[PDB]
């Protein structure tokens, strides 16, 4: 039915629990999908975060899904826009006013959504003396007596900092948090039945943590340092990582439940950077790629096996999600670790796009 080699589930399979069996890896789950049916998922290891002993890592286990957040704030801008609160080219300082000022005044919306606004990596815990970092009007009036990195359309510069901004633009047009909003029009609306910005009580035991930092920020009632949870802090499951991705491959809907138009999405899928212009990563130059409207369209193409066109984000954690339209194909999973190995994390893409067949 799903035309799918299960002899790459098999390679799957053992290529994490090889890893899991070394000891470079605590745990590891996946999910993927044809047409929109789930056809393999599995989850392997255990997790402590460091004060207990391990318990089973499940298929519905709650876990943080970090920089994947960033996806939920791009269709909460969209969703804006599609209602005429929101334009793409409006400059930042219509609506915040702190950034009318030489370099900040030039930052649009579209600037943002794309990690070409010119902003830093991120902002500055220790010079923030006597600032509430969690205060939007301090966390504002701070980054803007920062001087940016660049100027607007110069590079890609992925940036944390961007979709904070973004997250109090949509609470400043909506007339409430940006929590609320994204857990009201997109969370329940969706129908995402284990994502949440704050985990009730009752299911903090089922939260996979692999450190006493992750156990102190299940408790923790705000973002450490940030007015939002907009560019990370939300946590999810599989399943419900595997609805959003399907929401994008299916143009906005999902049965009966709908997000974004159709033409949205198209516009959010499809390349929005000057051509020529650098990427940079973390202060490191990366390859050039297509981005969309907060949706990365790299890798794809070239020596990958993904389809051209095939749509993704990452996050920090680490986890995924990836989409091919082409082949009608999802795939996201959980690969919890602390430091970043790209054969624990990307080596897998290889392994299962090798298993698609035709139809
Ligand atoms: C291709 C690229 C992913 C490749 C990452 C490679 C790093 C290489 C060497 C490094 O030295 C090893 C890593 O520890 C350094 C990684 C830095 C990235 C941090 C995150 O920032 C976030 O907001 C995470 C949110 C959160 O933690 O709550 C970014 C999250 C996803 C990135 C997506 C993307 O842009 O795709």
């Amino acid at each position: 039915n799903p035309a799918f080699d299960m002899k790459q589930i098999n390679a799957l399979n053992g290529h994490y629990q090889t890893m899991i069996d070394n000891g470079d890896l605590q745990c590891a789950s996946y999910m993927m999908s044809r047409g929109g049916e789930v056809f393999a998922a599995e989850s392997l290891g255990e997790f402590t975060g460091g004060q207990k002993e391990k318990q089973t890592f499940q298929l519905d286990t709650i876990r943080e899904i970090g920089a994947l957040t960033k996806v939920f704030t791009a269709v909460a801008v969209m969703q804006l826009v599609e209602k005429g609160l929101l334009d793409l080219k409006m400059p930042v300082k219509l609506i915040l006013p702190a950034f009318d000022k030489p370099g900040f005044g030039e930052i649009k919306i579209l600037h943002l959504l794309t990690h070409t606004a010119g902003l830093s990596f991120e902002l500055d815990i220790q010079k923030a003396e006597g600032i509430d970092l969690t205060n939007e009007e301090e966390w504002i009036n701070y980054l803007v007596s920062t001087p940016l990195e660049y100027g607007v359309d110069e590079a890609w510069n992925y940036s944390r900092t961007g979709f904070v901004i973004l997250g109090i633009i949509i609470s400043k047009v909506t007339g409430v948090s940006y929590e609320q909003y994204v857990t009201k029009h997109i969370i329940e609306a969706l129908g995402l039945e284990r994502t949440y910005f704050y985990v009730p009580d009752t299911l903090k035991e089922e939260v996979c943590v692999i450190s006493e930092h992750e156990c102190v920020q299940l408790e923790k009632s705000h973002h450490p340092y940030f007015p939002n949870k907009a560019t990370s802090g939300l946590y999810s499951s599989l399943r419900d990582i595997w609805k959003l991705a399907e929401m994008f491959r299916n143009k906005g809907r999902l049965k009966d439940k709908k997000l974004l138009g159709r033409k949205t999405v198209e516009a959010m899928l499809r390349n929005q950077i000057k051509p020529g212009l650098p990427f940079y990563f973390f202060g490191a130059p990366r390859e050039e790629g297509g981005f969309g409207l907060g949706i990365n369209l790299w890798p794809a193409g070239d020596h990958y096996f993904m389809t051209e066109g095939t749509f993704s984000h990452l996050g920090m954690g680490w986890c995924g999600m990836f989409s091919d339209p082409a082949e009608d194909f999802t795939y996201v999973f959980f690969t919890p670790i602390s430091e970043f190995h790209p054969h624990a994390v990307l080596t897998p893409l290889n392994i299962v796009w090798a298993g698609i067949e035709l139809e």
